[PDB]
């Protein structure tokens, strides 16, 4: 049942071409969230598939059963131990969002490589669902640590 989910997880990483850095079974047990969102960088609103999983946020250009059966080209993945997430209000424009007005978004600064973006979600409740997932995983992940260092006598 844990196995089975590392399976998914490695099945999963076999339809991204251009992954880098190490294998979602050596780091993750599960993914918590994917879908669409908007991405925010200079002179590009573009559509990207996004994946939370325990540990790890990745974002990916989607490919439109593919031929050759590689659904997403690999783009970017964060630590969450060093994402840092902020909220955004509703008709913000600064440069945090490259001048563009945001609606529904938040900001994510990485502070391992010194980088950040905007994403928004279509709708308020889509925004909500990313938020509450991404709380909900650090808790889990803060949670874990703290408990484990609780139970040192155990
Ligand atoms: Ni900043």
């Amino acid at each position: 049942g844990e196995f089975e989910k590392l399976e998914a997880l490695e099945q999963l990483q076999s339809h991204i071409e251009g992954w880098e850095g190490s294998n979602l079974t050596d780091i993750c047990t599960q993914l918590l969230l994917q879908g669409t969102l908007l991405k925010i960088s200079a002179g590009n609103i573009q559509e990207r598939a996004f994946f939370l999983f325990d540990n790890l946020l990745v974002y990916c250009k989607r490919k439109s059963k593919s031929i050759n059966g590689s659904l997403y080209i690999f783009r970017g993945r964060i630590n969450t131990e060093v994402m840092e997430v902020e909220n955004v209000e509703d008709g913000t424009a600064d440069y945090h969002s490259n001048g563009y007005t945001v609606t529904n978004g938040w900001k994510i600064h990485n502070t391992a490589k010194n980088k950040w973006f905007v994403c928004m979600a279509k709708t308020a409740e889509e925004k909500q669902k990313w938020l509450d997932a991404i709380i909900r995983e650090r808790e889990q992940r803060e949670s874990l640590k703290l408990g484990m260092e609780r139970d040192a006598y155990v």
